[PDB]
């Protein structure tokens, strides 16, 4: 088993693929875990998603490396054998974007918000190939996000980075919060390096808002958890300001 020093740890319902682990949330999503060896450090867990919609697959995030990111599309291939149709990617970092030659070279369609895009050549990432674009209340324009399926695309504003984005999946109680949102057990709001530490507990806010209805919330490097993972990462972000 797989051990990280930060990130869950495997539990009953896990299944261990190559160097990452596959849990089933819901009959037609599941989440790839990947981990980063800091050395010195230990592994870091980061979470995505992978929904099937219909005789296609839908991915959320990259893992931290491309041939991480070949791992996932390997099982997808083994354990689904159906075609990704594109990935949408939730910020310029490299536990979110570090795979996206893996994707392309695969010839996968890439979404990012725009704004991550332009970030991307700065923070040593490759830009996804389309840009979403975002309205003044956080909702993706729909004619950036073609063919999206299940997956709604919502801007919350500026938390974790100015450019962070969350997906809900609908269909399903399942909402994706991607670095912005940490568990309801967390200590930290994690990496506050690139964080606008003003706008952070509205950010978080309006994400659960957003996917009002979604019981189910999943993040970068926790287990799925309640909706307390949004309160309480709202109650950290606000004692930043
Ligand atoms: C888990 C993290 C604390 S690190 C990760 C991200 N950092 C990276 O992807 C870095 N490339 C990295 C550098 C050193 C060790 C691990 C990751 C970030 O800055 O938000 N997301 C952070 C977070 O979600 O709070």
């Amino acid at each position: 088993a797989i051990r990280p020093t930060i990130g869950q740890q495997m539990e009953t319902g896990d299944q261990r693929f190559g160097d990452l682990v596959f849990r089933q949330l819901a009959p037609n999503v599941w989440q790839h875990t990947s981990y980063l060896d800091v050395p010195g450090f230990g592994a870091v867990a980061s979470n995505g998603l992978i929904v099937r919609d219909g005789g296609r697959v839908l991915v959320v995030d990259t893992a931290w490396t491309d041939d991480q990111t070949a791992q996932i599309l390997n099982w997808i291939k083994q354990e689904i054998n159906l075609p990704v149709a594109l990935a949408v990617v939730t910020h310029a970092h490299q536990d979110k974007m570090g795979g996206m030659d893996a994707l392309h070279a695969a010839g996968i369609a890439t979404y990012a918000n725009a704004l991550s895009n332009q970030l991307a050549p700065q923070e040593g990432m490759v830009a996804a190939q389309h840009s979403l674009t975002f309205a003044a209340n956080g909702w993706v324009e729909p004619a950036t996000a073609p063919n999206f399926g299940p997956l709604k695309v919502f801007y919350p504003g500026p938390g974790h980075t100015s450019d962070n984005i969350t997906v809900g999946i609908d269909g399903t109680d399942i909402a994706f919060g991607g670095c912005l949102i940490k568990d309801s057990k967390a200590k930290s709001l994690g990496n506050l390096g690139d964080a606008d530490t003003e706008h952070y507990a509205a950010s978080a806010r309006a994400f659960g808002a957003a996917f009002p209805k979604a019981s189910m919330i999943v993040m970068s490097h926790s287990a799925p958890d309640s909706r307390a993972a949004i309160t309480h990462t709202a109650r950290m972000a606000d004692k930043l300001r």
